[PDB]
């Protein structure tokens, strides 16, 4: 019987990556996403034809609410139900954008977005995960420049520096259920699609190793060492996927 | 005229020694407090004894809701109000319980009081307090043991390193305004009265530095330092004020 | 056709593993050594039994001295000598001791062979590497532990947090070259032989995971990892793997 | 009667900064030097009109060499010689200047200075101050951008890591003796004597806080606070002071 993972926000970019190196490796894959439909139905039918019965796709808000505790329970559940078994969860979701702190979202609807998406949702994956429980793990994407933040990014950087906090609790207080929990932190990857191409070559030119940003490709190979058999005494690690991006100063 | 701070949770053990201890440097004081009046009022009418008119308290839920910004933006306020500036901020408040990932609160409810007061609310103060603006300066009360967390502490955990991210990122976005964001983490300080001294004990024979925990009045000496013009080009930093206890190996 | 790869302290142990497993990946090794040469042989022998002339040794004191430059050259020239390229160095040798603040060696004997084998001989081999010159990559032997150090090791830990910083400047230095430079930083591993077996079991009832040391090729898989195509946008990245241990308060 | 200090390095900028600092707090000083013997005979001429018998001098040099040891022993005698006591140990003097990996002093020689004036001197002087013996301490003159190092300064960086690693693991030996060994990390403080203008102001434009370097009594400011009562509780703490420079991203 293969194995089975929760990959959330896996419609598009290191999400989709993520779900497509799992599936190659031979996991069954729980395709998470929000407003991207087409796209996770589109990566489903494509993992099913190269294996029938292997991919599904789960929709979930994972802004912070006094639902959202269901929403993880339910996440988690679609792949027991379809596969019977979860063996892997990677918690890529994640909500981005600036909050500065001196002056059509409230304050507190950014808030239930940056830090629930980001580390609240992971927290609740996380517990049932554990509650519904070989080679079990969790990999959460974290941030490489956490500590060296963008300008005006506060409620992101919180959520990140959270997520740190929940994958060194998770790994101490889940290790003798058998669970390793590790972080991938890229720096700069696949760059946002808003942004202007100028822009995109200022922070390509900031890389030390090569001047480019990763690829998703690159990102998903960490995640899949994580998971793998060659990982099996590392928990509450974090591993920078970031060209160096980290080691230069302003 | 004399400067002005705010102090979270400021009735008992950390805020109250933080609170006397500013006043004694010649600050006036907003001592803010949730559920322990009494001795709120207790402190302000003492301080008050001491120098008329220079404390006034301000009592509210730090929880995070739909009204904890108004409720921030609210405890600010009253500094003005009182005191017509507000000079220093110093985010003490804090929720601390365990959070087990495996099995009378609901667990957003606890989401709400150890995210909100660790993190969230210090976001929405220091908002407010960047808002309404010399040395300008605030102080996150964090944690010296958030890389070697209590077992089962997730959201504690999450929310301290939250709140190290808040420091940082709210340092680099204030230094313009010419506002100070610095941190004091505490190893082991007051421990809980009803702990039973063989209890107490296990945790004083941990620390280095003399096999006791810090008084509330070793940790304000760091707080005092860092609002003072002794550390007018300190920004982002959080001292550690262990007694060498996250040095030690388990 | 096939790399070549350079261990440092090869003859036994975590640095055998390493020199193992490469070679079971693909690479022609250079098992350097320094008094264990029957040991260094034994090695070679079974590594060119399985593929004909794939693996020399070479000998080297990695004790800091006058002569300590020329020995480093020696032993990356060895590679090329041998077959002709060196894609890999593993800086795994080290000394390991207390070396007491408050009072056999002299203090400076214990620096040279301290700091030497664990610092000064990795930044050698660096140069020489890096000089002598595609997946090119060195990976340097941490340690987890080196925030939370043994007590009375101050030059071994001093050591340790110097090959850190080497591992940081050299990925800045070196990525223009496309020279990735990274660690890997066991917990408890293989216990020193020296040892008895109640301390031995003492430190594996504290590691999270299994309550076990790592085994040599568990630290093995992760230099494994670093080198490979699936790290080729990772530099100067550190990987713990020590099963929790650096997570556990005291 | 008043306690004494040993700073080395102490004839010019920081170190004289410190010197001078302790001396208006109260402490009698020993000003050690290299080559700056004019300038330390001067500074202790200043301080000893002050106050009379309150300043000596003490030539070492302190790069590494077999009579290293010697020295540093001989530079804490110095300060029992002149005063009956020594209360306060202050390591400022340092080597600083690039060591490219890739291609007048021999590497040697550079090791030698480098890692000899940062790290191994420290640990020397810090046998010597500790074996040689209230409210007694250490402070160790660190760096703010050992992670986000310089190009081209690798030894340089692995002296500065090293420090830290001694500024904790000291702190962790001789805390049960009393002696608290703690850290102040500058950013850009005074800039290098022959750097042009030009160049200064483009490193004072990264620093948030002011975009200026900080002043010599700034960071003095920051070792007062260090052997003060006020920091009683603290020991194995590095307290930046960088104006927020280490959290500006590239
Ligand atoms: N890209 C980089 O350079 C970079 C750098 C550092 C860290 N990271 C981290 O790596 C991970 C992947 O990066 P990425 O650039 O691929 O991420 P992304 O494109 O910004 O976001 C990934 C997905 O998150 C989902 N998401 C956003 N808000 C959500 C909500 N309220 N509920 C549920 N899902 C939500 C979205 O799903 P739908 O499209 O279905 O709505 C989105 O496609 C993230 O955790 C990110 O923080 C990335
Ligand atoms: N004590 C230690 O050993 C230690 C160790 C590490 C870190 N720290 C940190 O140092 C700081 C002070 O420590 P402490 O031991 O003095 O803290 P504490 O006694 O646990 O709590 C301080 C105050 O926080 C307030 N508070 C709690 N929940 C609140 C809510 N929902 N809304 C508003 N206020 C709320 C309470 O005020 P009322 O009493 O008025 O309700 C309480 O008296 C905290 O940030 C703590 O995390 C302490
Ligand atoms: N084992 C653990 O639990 C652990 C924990 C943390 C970190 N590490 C790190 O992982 C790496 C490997 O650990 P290990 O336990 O396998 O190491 P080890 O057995 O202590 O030493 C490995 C080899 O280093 C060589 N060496 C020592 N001093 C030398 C000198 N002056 N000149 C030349 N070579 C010298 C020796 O080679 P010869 O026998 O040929 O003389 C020795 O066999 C080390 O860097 C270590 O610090 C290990
Ligand atoms: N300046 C900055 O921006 C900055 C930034 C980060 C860290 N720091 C750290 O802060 C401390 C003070 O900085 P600074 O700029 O004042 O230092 P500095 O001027 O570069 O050096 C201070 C003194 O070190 C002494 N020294 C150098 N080599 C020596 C040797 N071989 N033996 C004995 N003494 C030697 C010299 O004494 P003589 O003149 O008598 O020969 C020199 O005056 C240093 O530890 C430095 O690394 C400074
Ligand atoms: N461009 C970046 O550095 C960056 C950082 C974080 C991040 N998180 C996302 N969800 S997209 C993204 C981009
Ligand atoms: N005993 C401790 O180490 C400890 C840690 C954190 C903390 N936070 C509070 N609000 S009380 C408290 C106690
Ligand atoms: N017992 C340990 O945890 C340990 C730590 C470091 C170390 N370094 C060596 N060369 S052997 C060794 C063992
Ligand atoms: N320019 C700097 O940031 C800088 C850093 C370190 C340092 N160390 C010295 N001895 S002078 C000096 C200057």
């Amino acid at each position: 019987e293969a194995p089975a993972a929760v990959v959330t926000g896996a419609a598009k970019r290191i999400g989709r990556a993520i779900a497509v190196k799992l599936h190659q490796t031979g996991y069954r894959v729980v395709i998470h996403y929000h407003n991207s439909a087409e796209a996770a139905v589109s990566l489903a039918d494509e993992l099913n034809k190269e294996r029938s019965n292997t991919a599904v796709v789960c929709q979930a808000d994972l802004t912070n609410s006094n639902v959202l505790p269901a929403s993880c329970e339910e996440i988690i559940n679609s792949c027991f139900r379809a596969f019977g078994r979860c063996d892997v969860l990677v918690n890529n979701a994640s909500a981005f954008y600036p909050t500065p702190l001196v002056q059509g979202k409230t304050v507190e609807t950014q808030v239930a977005e940056l830090i629930g998406t980001n580390a609240i949702a992971p927290f609740l994956l996380t517990m049932s995960f554990a509650q519904r429980q070989s080679n079990l793990s969790i990999v959460n994407l974290c941030d490489a420049m956490v500590d060296q933040p963008c300008m005006a990014f506060s409620l992101y950087n919180m959520g990140k520096h959270a997520l740190v906090g929940l994958t060194q609790s998770a790994a101490l207080e889940l290790a003798p259920y058998g669970i390793r929990v590790n972080g991938v932190a890229p720096g700069v990857s696949l760059l946002p699609v808003a942004m202007g191409e100028e822009e995109k070559d200022k922070w390509r030119r900031k890389v030390p190793l090569g001047r480019r940003e990763a690829s998703a490709e690159q990102i998903a190979d960490a995640v899949i060492f994580l998971v793998s058999g060659s990982a099996q005494y590392i928990t509450g690690s974090i591993i920078k996927v970031d060209g160096g991006l980290s080691l230069v100063h302003a």
